[PDB]
Order: structure tokens, then C-alpha cells, then sequence
């Protein structure tokens, strides 16, 4: 399991969670942020999406994420991928790729 | 050295911070967020606590979290674990599990 | 590439840019965040900055950090450093370190 952190303009929110269910990923954690970088140091607003998928969806959802969100324009955002070493349900203690079931 | 992330119903935050200091865990950073999953796209309000912790300490840790904030209602949360390379205590320099000191 | 984040003191947030600009930092990501630790569980308000840097830069930035914004007071905050796998720019799906440029 990989975790992916997703930092973009807070109007393609929408459609970040639109990528994640058309892949049938599970959830989500959104937290607000403010962002600087090349878009003109200038604070400018951002949501930053957290999200735990499956190994072999990641490749896809970093095509889908470049295509639907592209503006052209500086300030679209990044992607990063990290490493999981575990991953707990609270509710059930259940581990592993069983703890992000639909349920 | 070992980072937890910790997605919580809010009401369960003081449940958190005590599984932690009754297993001497130094501190916490509390950001506030809005998570989707199972529960009934609905976001809902949540807590994301994230500590650094010790190696030996996190298979107890997951186990009193699933034991105490389990609810058998979905929508209790998630635990994931993943990897520190270094850790740093700003006022000292010192690194290592030295970082992490109570002092 | 690495992810740093890094727990300060809110007033010290315009020396942590001035830091990452002084080693060509590309950008940050800036969170709101309240902290437990040390300093006397009371609860303080934080900022929680995330960057992501070249893999040469991590131990002079520590440096930087340490020097700059000790205060020999309880309370100076952390920095950590972990692993990335993948980097992606959204605006035009450039990976790796090409990704992070100023442009
Ligand atoms: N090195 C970085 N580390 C962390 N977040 C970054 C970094 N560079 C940019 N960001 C985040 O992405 C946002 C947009 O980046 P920006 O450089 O303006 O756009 P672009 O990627 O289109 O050149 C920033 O406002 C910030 O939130
Ligand atoms: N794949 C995921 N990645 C990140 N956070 C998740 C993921 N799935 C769930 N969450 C977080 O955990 C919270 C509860 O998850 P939910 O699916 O409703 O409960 P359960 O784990 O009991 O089935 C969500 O509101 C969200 O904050
Ligand atoms: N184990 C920890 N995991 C995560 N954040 C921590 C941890 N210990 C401290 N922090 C963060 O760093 C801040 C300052 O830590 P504190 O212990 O008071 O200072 P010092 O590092 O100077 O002894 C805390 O308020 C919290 O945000």
C-alpha cells in the first residue's frame, strides 16, 4: 500500500474525489493549507488531499490526476507518493489491504 | 524511529493523547480535517494526530487504539504507519531517538 | 528526494522561508496545527510545513534550521525527514526531480 499526498487549487476538489472513486478508492482525509512555489513569497490558498490506495492503482491515478487537473497555468499543484509499512481499521483492528475495504 | 498517523472522530482525541502518554510517548501535532469513506461523497468532520514514536512502541499502540476508541459503528478511523530516515530536536541539534527525549 | 516537515512556533514561519529560499527551494506547503510535548497536557498553536527537496540539501537545511531557530527555550519544535518514491508536477506530468524546478 502507498500513500499520496495531493496539494492543488481548492476548486478541483470536486474532481480529485471523482479520480479517487472512478478507481474505487475508499476514502479520503482533506485538510486547508496555505501554498508558495512558482506562481507569483506569495501565500495563495490550497487544499491538501491525503490517501491510502492499493499498490497497483497508483500509476493510474498520477495519469488521471495530470490530464483532468492540467490548466497550463502555474500553480496546478503536485503529487507525491510514500511508503505505507502498516495500516490499521480501528473499528475491526483489521491489517493490511483488508483494513481499506468497502464496507 | 517510526511516524503514526492517526484519523480520528474529534470526541476520541482525549482517548488518543492518554493511549500515548500511558505509554511514554513525548508529544503530538494536532491538525484539524474533513474525512469521506463508509460512513453515510459525505465529509465529515475528523482529527488527524500525528507522533513520532519509538520502533518497539507501535505494535501496542495500534492494539490499545483498536481496543479503546472501537465502537463497532463505521466511521471510526484508520492508523498507518511509515518510515523516519532522521529526526531532529531544533533548541538541542540533537538526532537520533535523543530527539524525542522528555525534558 | 525527501519529504521535511517541520513543527515550529508560528512566529518563526518567515525564517523557515527565508531558510529554504537561501538553498533553492522550490515551494512549501504551511498547515495550522496546535502541539503537546515539553513546554508546560496543554496544547499550543503550531505551524507544520511540508517541502520537498533534493536529497543533497536535507543536512545542511537541518543545520540551517538548528542554528537559526534555537532559542534554548523548551518548545523549539522538530524536524523529520522521510522517503519519497515518486514526484509529479500536475501542470505538465514531469517526474523525479525534473518535477520540483523553478519555472
Ligand atoms: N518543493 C515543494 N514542496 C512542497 N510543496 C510544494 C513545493 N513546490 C510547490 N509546492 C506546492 O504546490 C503549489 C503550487 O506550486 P507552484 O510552484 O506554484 O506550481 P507549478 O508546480 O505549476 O510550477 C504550492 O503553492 C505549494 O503548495
Ligand atoms: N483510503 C483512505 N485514505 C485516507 N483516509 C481514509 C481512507 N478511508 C478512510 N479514511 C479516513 O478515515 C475516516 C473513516 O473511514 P470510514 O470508511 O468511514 O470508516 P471505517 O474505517 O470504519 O469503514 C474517513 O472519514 C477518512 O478521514
Ligand atoms: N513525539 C512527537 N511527535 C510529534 N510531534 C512532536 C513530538 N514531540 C513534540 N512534538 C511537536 O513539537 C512541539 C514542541 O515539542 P516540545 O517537547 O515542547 O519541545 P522540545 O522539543 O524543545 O523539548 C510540540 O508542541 C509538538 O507539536
Amino acid at each position: 500500500m502507498k500513500k499520496l499526498e495531493i496539494t492543488i487549487r481548492p476548486e478541483n476538489l470536486e474532481e480529485v474525489k471523482q479520480i479517487l472513486s472512478d478507481r474505487g478508492v475508499s476514502g479520503m482525509t482533506i485538510l486547508s493549507a496555505m501554498g508558495a512555489g512558482n506562481q507569483k513569497i506569495n501565500l495563495l490558498p490550497k487544499i491538501h488531499v491525503i490517501t491510502y490506495v492499493k499498490d497497483h492503482l497508483v500509476g493510474n491515478i498520477l495519469i488521471d490526476i495530470h490530464e483532468r487537473l492540467s490548466t497550463g497555468e502555474v500553480g496546478d499543484g503536485k503529487v507525491i507518493v510514500s511508503p505505507l509499512e502498516e495500516v490499521m481499521r480501528i473499528r475491526t483492528g483489521e491489517r493490511g489491504e483488508n483494513a481499506l475495504s468497502a464496507w
